[PDB]
């Protein structure tokens, strides 16, 4: 029993974190085989950040301008290239701790574990969702940039996020590991605004199923809804539209609990219209949207507590 | 910016998790140097669990009855002993991945990271507090027993919890790594009840300071309280009494924010008496009590956002 925001075990990623320094700028990098990946704005000085021309900045650099430190050993940079907003530093030593890995670009609504790092040393691990507006609500301080987000599947690490900046509103923006930003953002020190965010409906439904699996049913009701009528309520409360694909993805949880997806939608509709009236679900007084259906299946029992 | 429940990086503990099997009972063990630590009820059959005499059960066992598996290698048990409710299996191989470590018995109100494991394989990491009634609100399924809780300080792992059982109410009970239960519990399969729980007042205050550091002040007020008058309100709302020791521990956070501890107590009093009126603090609609003052200092900026 129980239900917690649960990160993946971080050891396979810990062994890949390094420190990258150029001039007086230091941030984190990801060392896989003989390549170190890091945000390209490491090459900027504080004045370069306002409006940098990165190609003009990088051509003025040499391999030996980059200082890469893995624990207490320096790695010699023997080549460098830029791929979108990530810098790739070829080093003379392959990381002996390289896990099986993939780079993946995730969809909004998906979750991942963040290994927050400072000066190449891991400090903590927590779970994040990619918001519909392509920000994440992380916990990051100066020096965190280059920290990565990941999922793990049978000892393969799928890296999906590299941290690049905190926006003026205090939420966070970054790239896939091939250097493409999530969302409309660019890597320059300008005040950039995210689009208006929405609540991840399929995730709230997954979390309601988690609550039922764990033995709680107080929010259920005898009603059902059509998909169309549910989405009319969803729009009113700034929830993302629920698609038939979402309904299909919730199939297994519906089958395990015996609660049809559109019946759980009717529960959610009632919760949105009436509130919780002082009650909690899985210890929360708000409707939680940062658990995917996969996250629920991963953590909850495979048999519902009746 | 941001504030999340943040676990310690788990790699140093991952390399210590093994599987222990006796008869048809399999659970997790902790492999440090040439000793494997695990819950002693691994030696019980399903019938032994009702009321076991562990000394009588253990004297009937031989070293070779214990099967210890570390990944895909078997460790030979060359001795065994019982220390309170933990079994210590001496094996013929020292763990090459043993971190610097200590065993510590924590006080209620302290937090730790849990590495949830099944069949000796880590599955997830999350943060827990030891409740005032000496349970934890974990997330655990069958096979999790022997999973450990820990804190890390400058590459030293302080192990403080080993998981032994889920109570009828779905909360969790366990021991320190020397086998002494937290709370009044015993390791037998009987319905055991925890004492009535309370809210960890010093932790709620720490979390209010975290909110101020992150830039939010809406809950502050112009009032102050005496310690005695605050604790009269604390008792009404099932909060633990606040001691002068707690006030001292909050000293650094008070100094960083410029908010006296007894002034923050007056904010908390108003929040308890009036509720939040539809507002949130650090994204929560409830008052959070599973962040210690240390947890806040560890994660938040050292300079308040004014
Ligand atoms: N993670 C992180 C982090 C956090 C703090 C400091 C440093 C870092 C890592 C570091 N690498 C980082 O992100 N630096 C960026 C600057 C940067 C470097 C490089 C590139 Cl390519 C792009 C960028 Cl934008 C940075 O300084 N951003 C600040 C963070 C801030 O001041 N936050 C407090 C207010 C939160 N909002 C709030 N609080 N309360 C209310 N009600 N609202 C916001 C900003 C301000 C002007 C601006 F024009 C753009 C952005
Ligand atoms: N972690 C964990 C875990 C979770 C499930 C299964 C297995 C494990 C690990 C495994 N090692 C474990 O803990 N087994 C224990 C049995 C045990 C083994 C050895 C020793 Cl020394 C001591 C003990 Cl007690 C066990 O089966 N406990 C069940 C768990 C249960 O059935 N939970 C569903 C209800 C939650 N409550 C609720 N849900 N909804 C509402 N409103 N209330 C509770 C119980 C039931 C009778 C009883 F007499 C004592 C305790």
């Amino acid at each position: 029993s129980g239900f917690r925001k649960m990160a993946f075990p971080s050891g396979k990623v810990e062994g890949c974190m390094v420190q990258v320094t150029c001039g007086t700028t230091t941030l984190n990098g990801l060392w896989l085989d003989d390549v170190v990946y890091c945000p390209r704005h490491v090459i900027c000085t504080s004045e370069d950040m306002l409006n940098p021309n990165y190609e003009d900045l990088l051509i003025r650099k040499s391999n030996h301008n980059f200082l890469v430190q893995a624990g207490n050993v320096q790695l010699r940079v023997i080549g460098h290239s830029m791929q979108n907003c990530v810098l790739k530093l070829k080093v003379d030593t392959a990381n002996p701790k390289t896990p099986k890995y993939k780079f993946v670009r995730i969809q909004p609504g998906q979750t991942f574990s963040v290994l927050a790092c400072y000066n190449g040393s891991p400090s903590g691990v927590y779970q994040c969702a990619m918001r519909p507006n392509f920000t994440i609500k992380g916990s990051f301080l100066n020096g965190s940039c280059g920290s990565v987000g990941f999922n793990i599947d049978y000892d393969c690490v799928s890296f999906c996020y590299m941290h690049h900046m905190e926006l003026p509103t205090g939420v966070h923006a970054g790239t896939d590991l091939e250097g493409n930003f999530y969302g409309p953002f660019v890597d320059r020190q300008t005040a950039q605004a995210a689009g208006t965010d929405t609540t991840i409906t399929v995730n709230v439904l997954a979390w309601l199923y988690a609550a039922v699996i764990n033995g709680d049913r107080w929010f259920l009701n005898r009603f059902t809804t059509t998909l169309n009528d549910f989405n009319l309520v969803a729009m009113k409360y700034n929830y993302e539209p629920l698609t038939q694909d979402h309904v299909d993805i919730l199939g297994p949880l519906s089958a395990q609990t015996g609660i049809a997806v559109l019946d759980m939608c009717a529960s959610l509709k009632e919760l949105l219209q009436n509130g919780m009236n002082g009650r909690t679900i899985l210890g929360s007084a708000l409707l939680e949207d940062e658990f995917t259906p996969f996250d629920v299946v991963r953590q909850c029992s495979g048999v519902t507590f009746q």
